[PDB]
């Protein structure tokens, strides 16, 4: 039979907000992970799907879920450059100073990418310049 968690990951990545809600109401685990540890929240945060990020969080998504590389959804939003998603993640308790496998924080990632508005937001939320 079909895997609801795999469908939830695909709906979160595709930006299908109606399907995300339906899947979860029918038993899809909000914290379903693929082979690399990516959750629906990691995918919605990467693809810039703000409403899906908010829906996932309201349904109990782990805001600080880490994949095999230690990337939290905040790392992914800061790297790509989704400002409103960074702000929503921080509001829901994202670890501003989370360090991935390469020793990078969301602040480092936003800085190297030249995402200055995100840099300022992270710093205002307690990003440690020495982490």
């Amino acid at each position: 039979g079909s895997d609801l968690g795999k469908k939830l990951l695909e709906a979160a990545r595709a930006g299908q907000d109606d399907e995300v809600r339906i899947l979860m109401a029918n038993g899809a685990d909000v914290n379903a992970t693929d082979a690399s540890g990516l959750t629906p929240l990691h995918l919605a945060a990467t693809y810039g799907h703000l409403e899906i990020v908010e829906v996932l969080l309201k349904h109990g998504a782990d805001v600080n879920a880490i994949d095999i590389m230690g990337s939290t959804p905040l790392h992914l939003a800061a790297l790509i450059g989704h400002l409103e998603i960074v702000e929503v993640l921080l509001k829901h308790g994202a670890d501003v100073n989370a360090v991935d496998t390469w020793g990078d924080t969301p602040l480092r990632l936003a800085a190297i990418m030249g995402h200055l508005e995100i840099v300022e937001v992270l710093l205002k939320h307690g990003a440690d310049v020495n982490a």
